[PDB]
């Protein structure tokens, strides 16, 4: 409808795949080469399904901060025959608050879905499904599930992936440039 949805659409069309683990379906954001992110609660194993194709996982790392606290981001390298468009220059360098954000979700149940969630707070600490978690972004999200792995963008920045909600708010794990320096 506007430049928010325009940026979101451009990220969803080129940089998302459908990931399926034993824990269900996830929006998965490709960042560069064969490297993607998914919420840690997806429990990635040795094999994952990518757009319904059996794919060997070459490496998978559940990120934690330097206090050894969960960040809820798993970085996955996929044994895929094709690279993602490099979107590392759209990642923020520092923890921040944001205006006018959009959550975008791509699944086999919820095709091409874009939610204007609006103002995003640097919330920080959250007890997420019983797990102490840091670098949480918080927004208004009065709904249900199937969003997990959904990508949170502003105009010009990819700022997080959706990891949960309490029926009134939604929560995203920050994406930072320094996670994907190589
Ligand atoms: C139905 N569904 C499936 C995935 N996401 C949603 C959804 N519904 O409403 C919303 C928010 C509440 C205001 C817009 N998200």
């Amino acid at each position: 409808m506007g430049p928010g949805f325009d940026f979101a659409q451009a990220i969803m069309k080129k940089n998302t795949v459908i990931a399926r683990t034993e824990k269900g379906e996830f929006t998965m954001l490709g960042v560069y080469d064969r490297v993607a992110v998914i919420p840690t609660h997806a429990s990635v194993g040795e094999i994952i399904y990518i757009n319904d194709v059996e794919t060997r996982v070459l490496d998978a790392c559940a990120l934690r901060d330097l206090t050894d606290t969960n960040l809820e981001i798993t970085i996955v390298k996929l044994d895929r025959n094709q690279k993602f468009r490099d979107i590392r220059h759209f990642l923020p360098r520092c923890e921040d608050d944001y205006n006018d954000a959009v959550l975008s979700v791509h699944t086999s149940k919820f095709p091409n879905m874009y939610i204007p969630v609006g103002q995003v707070t640097n919330y920080g600490f959250l007890n997420l499904g019983g797990t102490p978690t840091h670098r949480i972004l918080m927004y208004n999200f009065p709904t249900r599930a199937g969003q997990c792995g959904g990508v949170v963008t502003t105009t010009g920045k990819v700022i997080g992936i959706h990891v949960g909600g309490n029926g009134a708010q939604g929560f995203a794990a920050m994406l930072l440039h320094s996670y994907f320096t190589d």
